[PDB]
C-alpha cells in the first residue's frame, strides 16, 4: 500500500520508531510516552506541543489503518506496525529505519546531517553508507520512500526527504 | 529471577538479542535463522555447529522457561521466535540499549575487555567514550536486581580487566 501520513502522524510514527531503537526499556510507549516524545525540545523539527487528546486521535487513526497496534499492560501501550512486523510488507534495514525515522522527525535533511542525527539509531561507518542507504530507499521496487531535492545555494550537498507525506516539490 | 543458562542457551538467547537490533528486517527469527546465527563464523566464540533439532530443543526449553516466545501468524506455518529475555511487558528485567549491546556481546563471545566490547558491540550501540563502556559495565554489576556482569582479575601484562556475564551461573578467576 501507499502512505500519505500527515505531519502529525508522521511525528507520532517517527517517535515510536525512535524509542523502539534508542530506549528499548520504555518501548512500547504509553499515551503519555507518545505525548512527551512528540513535544521534545531536541531532535524535533519543528518543535511541537500537542494535546493528549490530539495524539490519541492520531494513535487511534493509525491503529485503524493498521500502522500501529494496541498492547494492554489497564494502561494501553502502542507498538509500531509500520515496518518489520510479522505480516506487513514493508521491511526496512536498521540503517533504513534510522534514515527514515530521522527524516519523519526532522524533515528534509542532507546526508551530512543524517549521518550524525541518526547515529544513535544506526552508526554509519562512512558518509558513503548514508549515501547508498538513501539511494536504495529511492530505487526500491516498492516505490521510492526517499526523494532528493535541488541543491541549496553555497552548499555542495543536496537534501533528501521522505515520501510518506505524499507530494514533494523541490 | 535466577539464570542458569547453558552454553547452548546463552548462544541461542544471544543470537535473537543480536538480530533484533542488527537485522530488524528478519526479526523474529525462524528456527533456521537461529541455527544460522548460532553457527556463524564471525562474532562467535566458540564457533558452534549445532544441528536443527539441537536448536529446536533449546528453543522449546527457553519458550517453556519464558525466555523466548512463539509467534504464530495466520496463513504462515513457519514458526518465528522472539526474545522474552529483556524489555518485555510482563518481564521485570529492563536493559538500556547500551546494556543490551554489552550483555549480548558477552553472551556470544565470552569474557571480554571494555576496549574489546566497544569495538564489537558498536553495531548494537555506539558508545561515546570508553567511560560509557566501563560505566555501563559497572552499572550491570551494582544494580540491585542482581549482578549481571563480573569483572575478572587482570592477566599478567594487561592494564584492562575482562568482564563476563553472570546469567550462565558460576564464574571464577
Amino acid at each position: 500500500m501507499k502512505y500519505q501520513l500527515t505531519a502529525l502522524e508522521a511525528r507520532v510514527i517517527g517517535c515510536l520508531l525512535e524509542k523502539q531503537v534508542t530506549t528499548p526499556e520504555q518501548y512500547p510507549l504509553s499515551v503519555n510516552g507518545v505525548v512527551t516524545a512528540c513535544n521534545q525540545k531536541t531532535n524535533r523539527e519543528p518543535v511541537m506541543n500537542l494535546s493528549e487528546s490530539e495524539v490519541q486521535e492520531q494513535l487511534d487513526n493509525l491503529v485503524k489503518r493498521h500502522y500501529l497496534r494496541t498492547v494492554s499492560g489497564r494502561v494501553t501501550k502502542y507498538e509500531q506496525r509500520f515496518c518489520n512486523s510479522e505480516f506487513g510488507d514493508l521491511k526496512l534495514s536498521a540503517a533504513e529505519v534510522a534514515l527514515i525515522t530521522t527524516l519523519l522527525l526532522r524533515g528534509a535533511q542532507t546526508p551530512g546531517e543524517l549521518r550524525s542525527r541518526a547515529a544513535r539509531m544506526y552508526e554509519f561507518s562512512d558518509m558513503a553508507e548514508v549515501e547508498l542507504t538513501l539511494e536504495q530507499l529511492a530505487n526500491r521496487e516498492d516505490g521510492p520512500f526517499v526523494v532528493r531535492l535541488a541543491r541549496e545555494p553555497g552548499k555542495r550537498e543536496s537534501r533528501y526527504m521522505h515520501l510518506f507525506s505524499g507530494e514533494v516539490e523541490d
